[PDB]
């Protein structure tokens, strides 16, 4: 059973989950485009119009990370909405976002994912993948987490979780947020067995708990991977630099 | 048979037709599209991308305007480089332009289209139509002319005859300009009985004749057309106001 600390928190997770996720990316625009994986791009033009993109053979990098910097300024108005974080020192919180960002947007991208067609939805944008390539980490990733079929309140905490991460490089009050997410697991392991009796939700909240770790993994990898496409073609924003830590030297 | 006055014809106006039509629309850049009938655009990158344009419910008209002027530039290449043409008086040249430019490009045009697909092949872009709505006067002419298979001395021809027309607005030399328009008829009907002696190119000089004269309809009503969606949605270019006669005011 839920207590009330617990649906206390669910809730103001929840709050700043509507407040900060723009579900049809309204509010994104004036994006680079690919001039003139296997991703096609869609666009569905205000007026009815379709423009859609198919790929050759990079050129869709600098687009992708003006949608990458569109979420995770999303993802950052997320932390600060929350009063978990907004009570940390200010070192804390940039240590925790660096750590996180990427894994809290995948959380995000994963909800406008469709693993029937599989492709991205988001709002008039749509990012579809041109089967068994899931040889591709965050790629089956994706089609795992989407297998689950979580619940917004599983999704808010699986973001929490990931946030409030002890284990993350400058993090000072390594023993609060561990406590933190210790108190964030819990609420996700109750909220599971309050609301998920049948045999297929079973060891659920494991799941998603080894899923956050790949994820983290993942994370680790891509950094790298970004990282090295950085050093030979420069695509990189000034908020993924800021993120990625580059000092613009 | 042919004279050798007649060979001599059909080679100053095939050569000034490989000098100022550019087949695979390499110099044509720059070009406005739709932002963000029933033709659909692709756009193939010189990297192999594709850029694929579906309409809704306008729009493809600044666009349409630019080809157009694209087009409408190497048709006046073609006519300052026939010497028939070049010693006329100056007021005749701009005169008999001004009459032809829609018919010598949409002769033009009909060349890189394919009645199989129902689609412009121009280069990297094509217009593709989204089928008895032939409906439509400048489409069933397009698949009239493509159903003849004509050669490209026959359409250079055609080009004469239409551009040498003593019949348009404000033609001075009414007199020799129909002269060489005689001469340039006579000419293809002799290379059509030179090189056509079978069944299914019999009357084949008239049907092209006529197809002349239908332009010719074509083109007045296009015209009217265009000046009305002009007037309450200004579109056309610099080019295409001196052509239509519009004076800026
Ligand atoms: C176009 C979409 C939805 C995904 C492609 C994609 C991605 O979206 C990501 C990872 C996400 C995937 C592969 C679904 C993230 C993109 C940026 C940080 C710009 C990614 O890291 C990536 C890479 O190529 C890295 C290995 C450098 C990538 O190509
Ligand atoms: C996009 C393509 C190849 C053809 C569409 C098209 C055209 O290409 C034309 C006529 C040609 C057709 C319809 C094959 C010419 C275009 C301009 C002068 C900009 C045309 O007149 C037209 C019109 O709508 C008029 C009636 C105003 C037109 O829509």
């Amino acid at each position: 059973g839920l207590t009330e600390e617990q649906r206390m928190m669910i809730r103001e997770l929840m709050d700043a989950q509507m407040k900060t996720f723009d579900t049809t990316f309204s509010h994104f625009k004036n994006f680079r485009l690919p001039g003139v994986l296997k991703v096609s791009l869609q666009l569905r033009g205000e007026d009815g119009s379709v423009w859609n993109y198919k790929p050759p053979a990079f050129s869709l990098l600098p687009h992708m990370a003006d949608m990458s910097t569109y979420m995770f300024k999303g993802i950052i108005s997320f932390a600060k909405v929350i009063s978990y974080f907004r009570d940390l020192p200010i070192e804390d919180q940039i240590s925790l976002l660096k750590g996180a960002a990427f894994e809290l947007c995948q959380l995000r991208f994963n909800t406008v994912f469709n693993a029937e067609t599989g492709t991205w939805e988001c709002g008039r944008l749509s990012y579809c993948l041109e089967q068994q390539l899931l040889l591709e980490p965050m790629l089956k990733f994706h089609y795992m987490l989407k297998k689950l079929q979580l619940h917004e309140e599983e999704y808010v905490l699986m973001q929490a979780i990931s946030l409030f991460s002890p284990d993350r490089p400058g993090v000072l009050q390594h023993r609060v947020v561990d406590q933190l997410q210790e108190q964030f697991a819990i609420t996700l392991k109750s909220y599971i067995e309050c609301n998920r009796p049948q045999p297929a939700h079973r060891f659920l909240f494991l799941k998603i708990m080894a899923m956050l770790t790949e994820l983290r993994s993942i994370n680790a990898q891509h950094t790298q991977r970004l990282l090295r496409i950085q050093d030979i073609h420069p695509f990189a924003t000034p908020l993924m630099q800021e993120l990625f830590g580059i000092t613009g030297s």
